[PDB]
């Protein structure tokens, strides 16, 4: 089992519940002069009769707590019935030294940048190549719509996680002590956290419809009779940008109406977390057979021609390279890889690394499909030649 800051305040809230709970229970003594019942973040104490010390066990939501269940915390109350105040009229005197004491947060935290940094070069070329493409009025066709359409979904996929990890400042308080735990809670049941998940959900969902969007356009392209140009371009737009909202809105829904605590993060019994990843994985299926339909055509048309015995091994290694960035095949293998029962510290390592290499697909089909397009080097040194005649 892996453990973190995670699964420790998260223990921390139950541990609190109880407490507040049994504070709230305990009948008060009948003698008078007793020493109050609190709870510090640290630990739960209760009513202590002067004179004498306290022996509480120590608390179970610490990471260490099975190491030694033999340590007891130790405050003390005078006599007068006041807590023994310690040094410099500070926070009452406590013995700390009974049961007191690379990681997963090192991992997670590098991860992070990795995939920071991929968002970030991929934001860039992405609103560099949607210039080139909108700018020039030669470069209007149809894929080309498509490819904007795909564009825009990568651009706001991006733009999602940074309000995520700006908005809720882990990287920061990974070292974070008892109180400043309680504020990390605070934020995570708000509303400003459920609403931000739901939108980076949807925008994640988004961009797997734009690349299944593409995969069909290309197959009806290479199978079928030219049919109405407005009536096909109405109905691509209306699948890659509303059907996500025909299941991100009643998960919303159930998440919001059965759930009291949490930022809508995976349920610990029930699953409503198929609601988002069944049609995702729908998705990513149909555009893998899409991809083998169009490399077994391209085999075909190879064959047909007349080439060497490497040639035609070239041709095809070269294509099928340039064609696994624009229908996402990757996705195939990581989610073979990616378990789908893991919670917690472990769910987030998983999720980082296959971000930290797909952050990178936006760059790619930027490269690819504008950058060393034979039409947009036309372009360029046509428009260039006017200018040098000038
Ligand atoms: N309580 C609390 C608490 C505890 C510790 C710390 C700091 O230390 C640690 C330690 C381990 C991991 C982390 C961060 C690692 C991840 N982020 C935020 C975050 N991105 C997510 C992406 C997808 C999903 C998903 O399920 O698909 C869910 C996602 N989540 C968690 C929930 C969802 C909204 O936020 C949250 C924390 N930070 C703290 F900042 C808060």
């Amino acid at each position: 089992a892996t453990v973190s800051l995670w699964e420790t305040v998260q223990k921390w809230r139950e541990y609190r519940r109880q407490c507040q709970r049994s504070l709230t229970e305990d009948p008060p003594p009948a003698t008078d002069l007793f020493c109050n019942r609190t709870f510090d973040e640290y630990a739960c104490w209760p009513d202590g009769e002067p004179g004498s010390f306290v022996n509480v066990s120590c608390p179970w939501y610490l990471p260490w707590a099975s190491s030694v269940p033999q340590g007891h915390v130790y405050r003390f109350c005078t006599a007068e019935g006041l807590w023994l105040q310690k040094d410099n009229s500070s926070l009452p005197w406590r013995d700390l030294s009974e049961c007191e004491e690379s990681s997963p947060e090192e991992q997670l935290l590098f991860l992070y940048i990795i995939y920071t940094v991929g968002y970030a070069l991929s934001f860039s070329a992405l609103v560099i190549a949607s210039a080139i493409l909108l700018g020039f009025r030669h470069l209007h066709c149809t894929r080309n719509y498509i490819h904007l359409n795909l564009f825009a979904s990568f651009i706001l996929r991006a733009l999602s996680v940074f309000i995520k990890d700006a908005a809720l400042k882990w990287m920061y308080s990974t070292a974070a002590q008892q109180h400043q735990w309680d504020g990390l809670l605070s934020y995570q049941d708000s509303l400003s956290c459920r609403l931000v998940f739901l939108l980076m959900q949807y925008c994640v969902a988004a961009n797997y419809y734009w690349l299944l969007v593409e995969g069909v356009y290309l197959y009806t392209l290479l199978a079928f009779s030219v049919f109405s140009e407005q009536w096909i371009f109405r109905l691509y737009v209306s699948i890659g940008w509303g059907v996500p909202l025909l299941f991100v809105v009643p998960w919303g829904i159930v998440k919001y109406l059965y759930e009291d605590e949490g930022c809508w993060t995976r349920n610990s019994n029930m699953n409503y977390w198929l609601i988002i990843r069944l049609p995702i994985l729908f998705a990513i299926g149909v555009n893998f057979l899409i991809f083998v339909r169009v490399i077994c055509i391209v085999v075909s048309k190879l064959k047909a021609n007349l080439m060497c015995k490497t040639d035609i091994k070239c041709r095809l290694a070269k294509s099928t390279l340039t064609l696994i960035p624009l229908l996402g095949t990757h996705e195939v293998i990581f989610a073979f890889v990616m378990d789908e029962h893991a919670r917690g510290t472990l769910r987030f390592i998983k999720l980082f690394t296959e971000l930290s290499f797909t952050s990178f697909q936006g760059l790619m089909v930027a490269i690819l499909y504008c950058f060393v397009n034979n039409e947009v080097q036309l372009e360029f040194r046509k428009s260039w030649e006017r200018w040098r005649l000038e």
